[PDB]
Order: structure tokens, then sequence, then C-alpha cells
């Protein structure tokens, strides 16, 4: 009774230090086949990470119309594979590495992209709205107010799709309600409203030391499960609804059995959960990559792949 499950397609996010970079040099859209791939797996999402610079090149200015073709092209891809699409704006709340709130990077700006941008897919019933990936560097009332300016924005133009919120310190799961960044996430996020009434949380959750992903390790075998309680707990509360936008485990035992322990978690509670994307896939990921779920040349499965497929066969 999970809604979304799926993957990050990831390339088209790639070399952000190149503006406006070259495609298939600096960057990659995702093939036909890989929508395909990931369709046979059960996977009903798809998120798409891209980036504000290469879809927008003037702050404020019209969008690159070629950029957005590669976009459209993504889409046909997963509407003929009954698939969702989620635009994400990989952008970590920065434009040309510039923060969003500062005089270079006003909010309305933000605001602008997506005045621009979702118009574009109105109709399309396959198309979710990723508003920016793991703000973080603003505290949380002052991004909650950029996230409502941009939701206002969106819903002027007639757009009915689902919006995915996040909030700021990289919007992670496990520091939703702390306080150590400022006004939590949880307070700060009370405050807004959505005329359309399609609105979600949009929350990332890794399982090393950290909870950035940096090391191919999961601290504890139930370490998912324990850092979503306090964001699940929130949903539930204010009658609100959540994605898991990113997450990963290693192939490792230990690992393994957290992200079993986690899938089985979001499951249950359903309720409030709407589903999640695996960070990632994409042909552009080394050997050595810990998280990678991309097929092999041959079209042999992932290490990760097996567990993700029960957990999503079981959802739709």
């Amino acid at each position: 009774m999970l809604k979304y499950v799926g993957v990050n397609l990831s390339g088209a996010e790639f070399n952000s230090r190149k503006k406006p970079g070259t495609l298939f040099k600096d960057y990659t859209y995702p093939a036909a086949s890989d929508f395909s791939y990931f369709a046979g797996k059960g996977m009903n999402t798809i998120r798409l990470p891209f980036l504000w610079e290469r879809v927008q090149p003037e702050l404020n200015g019209p969008l690159d119309q070629a950029q957005l073709g590669l976009i459209k092209k993504s889409l046909e891809a997963a509407k003929a594979n009954k698939q969702y699409l989620i635009l994400d704006l990989h952008n970590y709340a920065t434009y040309s590495g510039k923060r969003i709130g500062t005089s270079d990077v006003p909010a309305g700006a933000l605001a602008d992209l997506w005045r621009r941008l979702a118009p574009e897919f109105k109709d399309d019933k396959a198309v979710i709205f990723g508003l920016m990936n793991e703000p973080n560097g603003i505290s949380a009332p002052d991004w909650a107010n950029a996230a409502q300016g941009t939701i206002t924005a969106i819903r002027k133009t007639g757009a009915k799709n689902l919006i995915l919120v996040p909030g700021t310190a990289y919007t992670g799961a496990h520091s939703w309600r702390s306080t150590s960044y400022g006004v939590s996430n949880a307070k700060a996020l009370e405050i807004l409203k959505d005329p359309g009434n399609n609105l979600a949380f949009e929350a990332h959750q890794y399982l090393d030391k950290d909870y950035s992903g940096t090391k191919p390790v999961c601290t504890s075998d139930s370490v998912g499960q324990e850092k979503l309680q306090g964001f699940t707990s929130w949903l539930r509360e204010n009658k609100q609804k959540g994605f898991l936008g990113e997450f990963a485990t290693a192939n490792n035992p230990v690992c393994d059995k957290a992200l079993e322990g986690m899938l089985t978690y979001m499951e249950k509670n359903s309720d409030v959960w709407l589903g999640w994307t695996w960070w990632a896939a994409g042909a552009w990921w080394k050997p050595d990559y810990p998280f990678t779920v991309q097929p092999g040349k041959d079209g042999s499965d992932k290490p990760q792949m097996a567990i993700l497929s029960k957990y999503a066969r079981r959802a739709g």
C-alpha cells in the first residue's frame, strides 16, 4: 500500500562546476532502456536530478529549450513504462555557488524557476515537482518562507501536481526535530499552506555515522527505522505525507538487514509515507561505487536490487 517506489537516475547533475557544460561529456540523461529495466523490476517511480544552471542559464531568465527537451524526452520514457517522474532541482539551495536568500540569489528567483517550469508539465499526471535537493546553510524559517513563495507561484500557474517540499540541514530525516541548526524543520514547516492541497515532505536518510553516505557502512542493523521515527511521528501528528527521496546501503550482511528493516518500516507506516527512491542508478557510476543499482552491460542485477525488487513489487 505504498504509492511510489523507485530509483534516482543520476547523470544530468554531474560536474556542477561546468556551466553550461557539454552533453555526453560533462553530464548525461538516461537511456529509455534504463526506464524500462527498472519498470521491469517493479519500480514505478524515477527521481530525475538536473541542474538549475542548465535549465535556466540566467537567473529570472527564460528556460533553455534544449535542456527542457531532454527532460521531456525522459518523461516520454517514463510514461511509456507507466512510471512517475520526479523533477529534482539538484542544487543544494545554491545557484552558481551562491545561496538562496542572499542578494545575489533572492527567494523569488527560485519562485521564478518553478513559475516557468510548472506549466510545461501541468497536465501530466506522471510529473511530481521536487523543489530543491538538500537545502543547507539557510535557516529553517528562511527556507520554509522560500518554499512557501515557490508553492504559491506553482499553484498560481494552474499546476495541480504533487509538490515535494524539503527542509534545511540537507533535509535529513534524523535531524527533523533537532534544534542544533536553529529553529527545527518540524517547527518551521508547520506554517506551510498549499491552495492546491497536494503536498508532501521530502526527507533523505543515510546510515553511516554522520548520515551523509560517504562511508559504505551501516552503524547497526536497525538504524534506518530509528532515524525515520521523529519524521514519521511528525507527519502523523500534522496529517501530512512523506517521501524518502534519497537513501542507500552498501552490499554487506549488516547493511542488508538494515535495508530490510527500513523498507518494512515504510510499508507498516504507509499511512504517512508515500514511498521512496533509491540513490542511485545511471550509466556514469564507477565499478567500485557502493550504492549503484544500475545493471551491468550484460544486464545482470546489482546485489542490493534483489532486496529492492522484493519491496517494490509489494507496493503499487
